[PDB]
């Protein structure tokens, strides 16, 4: 049927169907389009109080829980879909990862160097593609797939 991790959804407010994928989480009302031994991607990682190492270039001693981390995912999420920001902006201001100030780049990797969920989600966008929330011991990610 569809691409992997893709299937289809119903939409609480609006009764149409929508598209779901849930390595990657993200969501998009169009059907979607459509593997490498590399992928490059971008990242913004929002931390919380039980990340493995709660600081960050932002805050030596991140506080906020994992509910608000989401929060903030989501509001940036938002800004991104909608073109108020872009992505590398919003990474380079906010990311609580020492890549923000690469705007958030990471570069090429291979499957079994990312943690597991990080590396599922960026395998499984396609180039141009961002994930919804994905969740690593680090945090709460916004990943974007650039090559």
């Amino acid at each position: 049927k569809l691409p992997p991790g893709w299937e289809k959804a119903m939409s609480r407010s609006s009764g149409r169907v929508y598209y779901f994928n849930h390595i990657t989480n993200a969501s998009q009302w169009e059907r979607p389009s459509g593997e490498p031994a590399r992928v490059r991607c971008s990242h913004l990682l929002v931390k919380h109080s039980q990340s493995r190492r709660p600081s960050s270039w932002r805050q030596e001693k991140i506080t906020r829980t994992k509910e608000e981390a989401l929060e903030l995912i989501n509001g940036y999420i938002q800004k991104i879909k909608s073109g108020e920001e872009d992505f590398e902006s919003l990474a380079s201001q906010f990311s609580d990862c020492s890549s923000a100030k690469a705007r958030g780049d990471l570069g090429a990797f291979s499957r079994g160097q990312m943690q597991k969920p990080f590396e599922d989600a960026s395998f499984a966008l396609r180039t141009g593609e961002m994930s919804g929330p994905v969740f690593t011991d680090s945090g709460i990610h916004i990943i974007l797939r650039t090559e």
